[PDB]
C-alpha cells in the first residue's frame, strides 16, 4: 500500500472527497512529524507510539537522534 | 501529543470539522492495521514504512509476528 493507495481507503470509508482526504492525510503526518522535531512524543491509543531516541556519542563518532516507534498491543494483536 | 490532539492539529490546519478530522485520522490508523493484517507493507514516501516480521521458533518458544517501522530519510533528517 503506498500513500496514494491510503488516501484511497481514507476517501472511501470516511466519506471525504479524495482532496480532502489528501489533505488531511498530510496533516497527520505532518502534525507527527513536527512533534518529535519539538521532541516531543506521540500516543496514539490502540496503534502506537513514535518517539525520539539520542543514540550517544563514542569512539568519535558525534551523537544523533533517532525516530522510533514502538506498537501498541492493539497493532500487536491484529497483526498476528 | 496524544490522539484528540493531533485531531485537533488535522482540522486546523486542513480546514476539516473536528468530526470530520476524527474520522480521517481513525481511517489512516484502521487503513494501516487492515493492510499489515493482510501481510502488506505499507510504503508512505517522506515519513517511513510499516511491514510485519516474523520472529523464528525456538527453544520450544513459537514463531510470532512483529509489526514495525522503519523511518524515511525525510522524517529522519526533520528531527536530528
Amino acid at each position: 500500500m503506498n500513500k496514494t493507495e491510503l488516501i484511497n481507503a481514507v476517501a472511501e470509508t470516511s466519506g471525504l472527497s479524495k482532496k480532502d482526504a489528501t489533505k488531511a492525510v498530510d496533516a497527520v503526518f505532518d502534525s507527527i512529524t513536527e512533534a518529535l522535531r519539538k521532541g516531543d512524543k506521540v500516543q496514539l491509543i490502540g496503534f502506537g507510539n513514535f518517539e525520539v531516541r539520542e543514540r550517544a556519542a563514542r569512539m568519535e563518532i558525534p551523537a544523533s537522534k533517532v525516530p522510533a516507534f514502538k506498537p501498541g498491543k492493539a497493532l500487536k494483536d491484529a497483526v498476528k
